């Protein structure tokens, strides 16, 4: 079986008794697939993947996956240590390090420095930008060896052709064969995707592919 995410009639509460964030959401990825996901400003885009990770428990549907999830944050965060420590985690594998720094445009940046990435970060370190921080994350996000990649707004603070390249050597070329859903509203990213969904108020505003969203 190829499925690896199957969301099916999913509605979900953050409070008891409130407005539901999400409504009758269905989607299904398979592996290796990229999933877009757009919206406007609170649609519940970020929500999704909390159900997809256990943080939100639907109230009605069924989300069904097993596997290893690695999530990029929309709020790019630091962990104290190293940009090395920051981005490996557990195992290292020397060549996918290179290849993810390389790919999250990181060279420049650790060139800059004189400890280069061995660099240590936290209180009283140096600061970064909300761009470096942004790619710092998502090269950690997605060095790890994971069967899901959650990747909700990665480019933030990015301009336009960095986000644009980025796109490309990270999510579209070194991520290639890897099970993703990206949260994104640029239409460039849309066209790339296997399936997207675009989500308003909570509902589902469209499922499908891009040739089915121009008609
Ligand atoms: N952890 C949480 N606890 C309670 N309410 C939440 C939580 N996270 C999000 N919400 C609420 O759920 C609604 C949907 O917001 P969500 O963050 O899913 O939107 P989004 O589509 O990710 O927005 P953005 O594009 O701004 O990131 C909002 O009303 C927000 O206040
Ligand atoms: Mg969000």
């Amino acid at each position: 079986t190829t499925t690896e995410v199957v969301m099916e009639n999913v509605t979900a509460f953050w409070e008891e008794g409130g407005t539901p964030v999400l409504k009758d959401i269905n989607f299904k990825i398979e592996r290796g697939q990229l999933l877009a996901v757009a919206g406007s400003t609170g649609a519940g885009k970020t929500s999704l993947l909390m159900v997809i990770m256990g943080e939100l428990e639907p109230s009605e549907g069924k989300i069904k996956h097993s596997g290893r999830i690695s999530f990029c944050s929309q709020f790019s965060w630091i962990m104290p240590g190293t940009i090395k420590e920051n981005i490996i985690g557990d195992s290292y594998d020397e060549y996918r390090y290179r290849s993810v720094i390389k790919a999250c445009q990181l060279e420049e940046d650790i060139s800059k420095f004189a400890e280069k990435d061995n660099i240590v970060l936290g209180e009283g370190g140096i600061t970064l930008s909300g761009g470096q921080r942004a790619r710092i994350s998502l090269a950690r996000a997605v060095y790890k060896d994971a069967d899901l990649y959650l990747l909700d707004s990665p480019f933030g603070y990015l301009d336009v052709l960095t986000e644009k390249e980025i796109f490309e050597s990270c999510v579209c070329k070194l991520m290639a064969n890897k099970t993703r859903i990206l949260v994104t509203s640029k239409m460039e990213h849309l066209k790339k995707a296997d399936k997207i969904l675009i989500l308003h108020e909570g509902s589902s505003y469209f499922y499908g592919t891009f040739s089915e969203l121009q008609n």
